């Protein structure tokens, strides 16, 4: 009667070690698989510890959709207190006039946010172009092909990409710019996944203006960068700024969306005053369009995130990114790899392994038998998706364990033996295989110690940093 019933208070009141083992493992033995491991994966980052007591928080329970002083349910004045606070942070991160600016901190991810853009702005149909996906871009903006369209922004929008230089590694605004007079997109995409230099924005808004679009920029990859003022800020020539929360700003996985506010253009003789609308459309979109309840303990992670943002250790860290970056870029350019682009501007390069007579293909794999966190990418130039040349390695992961330029090349050293032994197997199976026997022969016996061995070192190596979270 009442014995089952006290069971059930002690069941909402257990901690995870006892109320599921077998989930508390898993989290363990993936927290010993990041402290081992070399983190490579230029989207990878590690959050900071006030921030993950954020997540855990009574915030998850309150359903507050609307926004602040214009909530569907009542009971919201703390949660009212957090929206408006996070997003008070989120305008001062940018150092953004609130007359000017204003931001929406509720999308779910990254993804969301920028489909909450187009939905506002783009409409069913509309045209929209951004970076192509093999150059370097990102899924949400735009990609099909002669058979379907895959990326929900070319199911519901008419996306056409714009491309890479494929003989300089860099953007062709020439060509985007012709293209735009033909195709007449009402969106242009100013953000990359994959792409080692900073954005000519001045000139995006420039070819934007010709063709009467909006110009939105995608600082997922940089956000942390452009906080910390390490790189040029893309908020001087765009109209509307996604971003998402986690990956160089350090926050939990989540989104934001800046957009213009005040003035958007004069009469020159009627003196009359036409307005940005950017606030009431991109609100609209993300609630009640597409979204439901907020996320409130993930809004948290984001408030706390910026308020880090802020500080002096994170300005440093992002200086430091970079530097990594220049310090491993170098390191491998003088071992003879070819670097897209000869170098960056930012936390990521891209190594075109076609320089060492390989690929990225199979160098993922055999990098990340021996700890080595990375991921392959096609370079410009590339005659086929399915057997990329490059591999993108960022340096945020690592540096907010404590690396430093000495400890970047030891890493470059350690890519590159990986990267040896990666041409061991690939000349040991012959010239005609195919990925699958290659993997078959990286598992086999034959370079079973090899990979042990270099596993190893790099594992020891990595275990000498701190590992933040807990
Ligand atoms: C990371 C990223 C996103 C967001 O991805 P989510 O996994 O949905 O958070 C969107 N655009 C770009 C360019 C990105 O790099």
């Amino acid at each position: 009667d009442a014995d089952l019933w006290s069971s059930h208070d002690k069941m909402l009141a257990q901690p995870l070690k006892d109320s599921d083992v077998e989930v508390y493992n898993i989290i363990k033995k993936e927290s010993n698989r990041q402290r081992v491991g070399l983190e490579l994966i230029a989207s990878e980052n590690f959050a900071s510890r006030a921030v993950l007591e954020a997540l855990g928080s009574c915030l998850n329970n309150k359903y507050s959709e609307g926004y602040p002083g214009q909530r569907y349910y009542g009971g919201t004045e703390f949660i009212d207190e957090l929206e408006t606070l996070c997003q008070k942070r989120a305008l001062q991160a940018y150092k953004l006039d609130p007359q000017c600016w204003g931001v929406n901190v509720q999308p779910y991810s990254g993804s969301p946010a920028n489909f909450a853009v187009y939905t506002a702005l783009v409409e069913p149909h509309g045209r929209i172009m951004g970076l192509d996906l093999p150059d370097g871009g990102h899924l949400t903006h735009g990609f099909m092909t002669d058979k379907k369209k895959i990326s929900a922004t070319s199911i519901f929008f008419e996306s056409m990409p714009y491309k890479v230089n494929p003989d300089t590694g860099y953007i062709n605004y020439d060509q985007l710019e012709e293209n735009a007079r033909l195709f007449h997109p009402k969106l242009i995409i100013a953000g990359t996944s994959c792409y080692s230099r900073n954005l000519e924005y001045a000139r995006l808004r420039k070819i934007a203006d010709e063709n009467g679009a909006y110009l939105m920029a995608d600082m997922a990859h940089i956000s942390g960068l452009v906080a910390a003022g390490v790189v040029p800020s893309p908020f001087e020539h765009c109209h509307v700024v996604t971003t998402t929360t986690h990956k160089t700003l350090r926050g939990c996985r989540a989104g934001m969306i800046f957009y213009r506010k005040g003035v958007k253009s004069v009469d020159p003789k009627t003196g009359k005053e036409i307005l940005y609308n950017l606030e009431s459309l991109i609100n609209s979109a993300v609630f009640p369009g597409l979204q439901g309840g907020p996320h409130n303990h993930a809004i948290a992670g984001v408030a706390v995130a910026l308020k880090q943002a802020m500080t002096l250790e994170f300005k440093v860290y992002q200086h430091q990114v970079v530097a990594n970056c220049r310090a491993l870029s170098e390191a491998l350019t003088e071992l003879g790899y070819k670097i897209v682009t000869g170098g960056s501007d930012n936390h990521l390069i891209l190594v075109d392994l076609r320089s060492k007579g390989t690929d990225g293909g199979r160098a993922e794999k055999v990098l990340e038998a021996c700890s080595i966190a990375c991921n392959k990418n096609t370079c410009p130039g590339d005659r086929s998706a399915l057997r990329p040349s490059g591999l993108r390695l960022g340096t945020p992961a690592l540096t907010s364990r404590g690396l430093l330029e000495k400890d970047f090349q030891k890493v470059a050293h350690f890519i590159h033996r990986g990267i040896e032994l990666t041409l061991q197997i690939q000349s040991d199976t012959g010239v005609r295989a195919t990925l699958k026997e290659f993997k078959e022969r990286l598992a086999g016996d034959k370079y079973q110690a090899a990979v042990q061995a270099l596993r190893e070192e790099v594992e020891s190596f990595a275990s000498l940093f701190p590992l933040p979270g807990l």
